[PDB]
């Protein structure tokens, strides 16, 4: 049973009437049967019949024990990091995403857990950083926007070695192409802001869980800080969910062509995309995937030229994030971090000129056309 | 201008329609105007125009600097816990609502944070528990369900004189009723589950403001840990914050009304309400809050009565929370803590038979002529 | 059993979970349970558990056999009518609503229909109008914006003696102040998109019917015209109309305020109310409705000072129709047939300086005093 | 600029913060600037932005002079409908639709307008159908579930030859496999319940129009009767439009591939599907339409093998209509008429064992799979 036949499925039991959609719970409190016992729900912070529906879907697609909802992506982070203790450490990867390194940085301090860096990519590098008190290994694989590749097994063992817990935030693969618990992972996180919804029309975020002990955890967690996903933006998760397949399958083959017309173009430097052959870490990412996505990035060594390139395109809009049916193009270099100076960026692997894809689900020819174009009209 | 007045203004600057409604903003992402800079909004987890609309509603209504919603009312309390750093200080009520009890017991804790509890009504324990170390005083006034009544302005003196942040969790008196910033609070909290939302069907918390250095803390929090309440759900608040002022109106005359009945009933031997001259707080609470609000509870004594009060009711649901339109019966001890031993259920000031009631909008005369059949048709 | 009262029950069979909201069934279809039979539903246009919900509660307030739910209040006009055959006599007062009238004069004749006009007040007219070909008599009482009433006691008689339809559009009244079919009516009409949804944010109609033939005629054109309302509009009406009882109540009370002070204020010279004694139908209408709404309108001989208080105002909106928690002004002659000549706009009951006011729930000494500074600052 | 491309693009001049999704104006009414004078939009039954901007996207999509949306696909039959005044008449492919059927029996008649019933396959009998006063031609094509093939183009003549319009129902080609008004009909209506939304979670009906007379006729009556569909609904449609182009390409392959497995089966038959070259209209259908679709039907000449079919698949879901991304199968013969007797099925071309699958967007190996698994178990 493929995962395209997978999410198109409706397992509603609780619907007596068996609707195509599902049924939306959009209510706070539920009666209770009696005085002195409670019914399935009581308060949709602590369980929804609508979210039951998502967060079960979820853990099938992810293979895990269970799954969570939260409200965002950096809320199932920050859950996530409520989790290690006092007197405790953390090895994350240093490439890790914008709101992940703000958290890791200015916030999981505040509670008396140390936080190491690293490059995943060097096993000695993280086999130095793994301590005797270390509970947590959070990594991200292909990194942004340079993808470069991690590998996801073996961090696993050495983490494992010393009883920590493995984060692997998926968010830029899915489960379509990609289940990090089945290579050692204990948790895998998703911004569902991406592609489970793919319309960029709702914030959410997963947790996937292996280990019933764990996921006990995450519950109180959830349900504690109360960040669960709202019955709506759960529904809406829902009707995106269903065609996530379909859209990753054009997207990421559009990719794959744009990021080969811009591979061999004279104005382009360099072009970042694990899909291509030549790409270093290619055959690792492969070993553990099934796809190299719809998300890529390029160098021109001309600051003027990207700027132009991203703002003079016709079918590309200037957005942050990725993983939406409208492609996206931007300058992570000059703008995810418009408060970064001169060393402020080269503090961070990026270059100022550096322009980031998000490939959509159009005609690939309105899109390469379009570049093409772009490039033909800028003056010297 | 009055309340009443002010919660019907529809104050949206920029809807060039003019729609009687705020137009909602069901999206993740926004276009920037520049590959080099943002636009007013880029990502909802920062900011959103209906939130925005909401918030600023609600700054207005606390006389507070910046107001901030949360997915929930837990997850504004948790924020506000998210303030206080690695070995600091927080005095907090004993009497202090469920979820936040087990948030200041097993999730403060993990940081370091050492967590003192009070009878906050005794000013000396106050004074005692407040020392060095406290940056944080945790109130809450009247008490769930005794209603008991502690002097916010005096508390607030104290803890400042020692430079602590003064939470007040206003969930129970709402905005129309108390003002808690205007009696030296630094953060007023509301479930706004419960009478801002007023119908029983959105999950949502407010976190209102004084200090625009606080401010900036509460909204890098808001913000990082991906919190904001969603853009449907700020709808629903806009649209049903709008008859709070009819509802509780209506709400707190028929709570009046039916302590009224029972507090002269023979099967009942306290009533707990801060509306009833007899009870001990009455001049305290009405010297910082402007009315008595809709919840109250009563004792009879026999645990077997009180349940079938509860459960023969025709009018009143059997459910958590309080502040709908909907008329609400339950038994904190049996229930709200159904899973309660025999000195674990008497290790919180609440007999097993305790009854709490939440007046709704409907005809009182309705729901207690509901009640004195109840009482009449109790097997002996 | 109060209306109030009853308003706020749920009464949700259906439901598992027991939620204290209805839950919204957004789907077009249902799954049959077996090749050959059918289910409760199969499709949205067919029926719907959320729209089941709200023409049920909507029946119980009318006293009618059965309600329906249409996409808005023209849409349920324009139903009633399609029961009336080539050929066949339509007798419907002058006063009568604009989309009301657009529909008889422009749309109904296509049909071969014949539509007679006459003033309801005036018995004569009314018995002088119906002939052996009438099907359908269509009231409107009070009348807008003049508030006259007509007896709609006697005209049911009159048309029932001569086997005609009665139909009452009550959108003015809505069933917590008058219920037609306790007189006569054979099928009541509301724009629910007024005082049932109560909020300005949803477009609904609804039909309120006697007779189960009657009724099997209406359900028929619901479906195949596939009109009925939206499941969201429904559960959006099923929330709002939950305050209907409490809005009236605030609202019509402001009304009567508000007309007392206009009354006796020297540039006001006659004011439309039927709460005023003084008004020629007083008597007539509280013999058939249990109050006088929130709508009325004043005259100042003055179209130069009706404009001037309809755009000075602070706390009224200039906007169409009415029984919304807004208060709104208008002007009737020169804005709803704003182009409309001079005899074109006294060809209609309505001196171009007639400004009507819709009470909403605000402080009345708000509003009252709002309209006091507008009738000061006027420019001589 | 491809069709793919032009699906997800967002022409939102009137937003002034450019959300990637389309701001839901939840209203009903907008406020006036003005005591005479009012704004773009005042009532939602008349105009709203977010509507407008599914409208219109549609227009360009149909290559229409204008666009227009209704509650349901029903509700735009019904206002085509209202067209034809008293004394006209209606040329109706006798194959149309159940609720086309219903309609133009049971319904049209109380107007005096006269229906005439034929084959627009054979063009004489068409021909000899178009009489003087013939004011519309009303064809589908494919029919349904026979897949018989009209000829557009000079039935569009032979119409237009009288004056008359021509009514193109697509609904089962959708925008991106024909575009009727380009071979020469007046009007085409989409069942936006089917392709468009693509999730069987909306009902809406969809009306492009070809000159402007006749578009400022239709607007008088989504205007006038208002059944324009609601703004939510509008909503949900824009969003699931977006992947029309992508669901469409994946889907009708699927129906390809079932088609060929089940036309060359032992079990099988007959396989009507204008995609296979054996089907009789094959090359008439191509040469005004770029696509056979996703449904089709076939026979097995035994009804107790076929339900056997129908409850048996594991992958397929027992309803009516098509176009979702989930796969349908159902028995149009003896369900999608289960009050049709051995006559009532035998006057209408169709037969009790016939099954009619909808291919949605799964594995087509699953798919077949099980199909197979179906025929395989049917015992004798
Ligand atoms: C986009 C992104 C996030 C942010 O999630 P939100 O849902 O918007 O808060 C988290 N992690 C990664 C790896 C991302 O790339
Ligand atoms: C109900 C309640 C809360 C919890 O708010 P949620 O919206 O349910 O997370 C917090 N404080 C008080 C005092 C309450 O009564
Ligand atoms: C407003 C109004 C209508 C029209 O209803 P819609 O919901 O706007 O279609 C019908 N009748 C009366 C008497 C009205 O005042
Ligand atoms: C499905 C169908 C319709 C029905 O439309 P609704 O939107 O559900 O009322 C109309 N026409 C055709 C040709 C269809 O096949």
């Amino acid at each position: 049973a493929s995962v395209s036949t997978l999410l198109v499925n409706l397992d509603n039991k609780f619907d007596p009437f068996d609707a195509m959609s599902t049924p939306l719970y959009q209510t706070a409190t539920f009666k209770q049967p009696s005085a002195i016992e409670n019914g399935p729900y009581d308060y949709t912070r602590s369980g929804n019949p609508t979210r039951d529906a998502l967060e079960s879907l979820l853990a099938k697609l992810d293979k895990a024990d269970r799954a969570f909802c939260f409200t965002s992506g950096m809320a199932a982070l920050s859950a996530v990091t409520h989790l290690i203790k006092n007197g405790e450490e953390i090895v994350a990867g240093d490439d890790v995403y914008g709101g992940s390194d703000r958290l890791l940085s200015q916030v999981v301090p505040r509670s008396g857990v140390v936080v190491k860096r690293v490059n995943t990519t060097k096993l000695d590098e993280v086999a130095a950083a793994i301590g005797p008190q270390t509970k947590l290994v959070w990594l991200e694989s292909p990194t942004n926007p340079r993808q470069q590749i991690s590998d996801i097994r073996k961090i696993s063992e050495m983490a494992h070695a010393q009883g920590a817990l493995v984060l692997v935030d998926n968010s830029i693969m899915s489960p379509v192409l990609s289940r990090p618990l089945e290579l050692g992972a204990d948790i895998v996180m998703h911004s569902a802001t991406k592609f489970i919804a793919g319309h960029s029309d709702v914030m959410a975020g997963v947790l996937a869980v292996k280990g019933e002990k764990l996921a006990k955890e995450v519950y109180f967690l959830q349900n504690s800080e109360g960040s669960g996903l709202a019955p709506f933006d759960c529904w809406l998760c829902l009707r995106g969910i269903k065609t996530m397949a379909l859209r990753i399958e054009k997207q990421q083959e559009n990719a794959r062509k744009i990021a080969m017309y811009l591979s061999s173009h004279p104005r382009v430097k360099k072009v970042y995309y694990a899909g291509l052959p030549d790409h270093p870490g290619h055959h690792l990412h492969f070993s553990q995937a099934k796809g190299a996505g719809s998300v890529f990035s390029f160098i021109t060594g001309s600051v003027a030229l990207s700027k132009h390139l991203v703002e003079t395109t016709k079918y590309f809009s200037i957005a942050v994030s990725f993983g939406s049916v409208k492609s996206l193009i931007s300058m992570p270099c000059f703008m995810s971090h418009a408060s970064i100076p001169a060393e402020v960026r080269e503090a961070r692997g990026l270059t100022e000129d550096l322009v980031r894809i998000s490939a959509g689900i159009e005609d690939v020819d309105d899109l390469i056309s379009d570049l093409d174009i772009a490039f033909k009209t800028f003056p010297l």
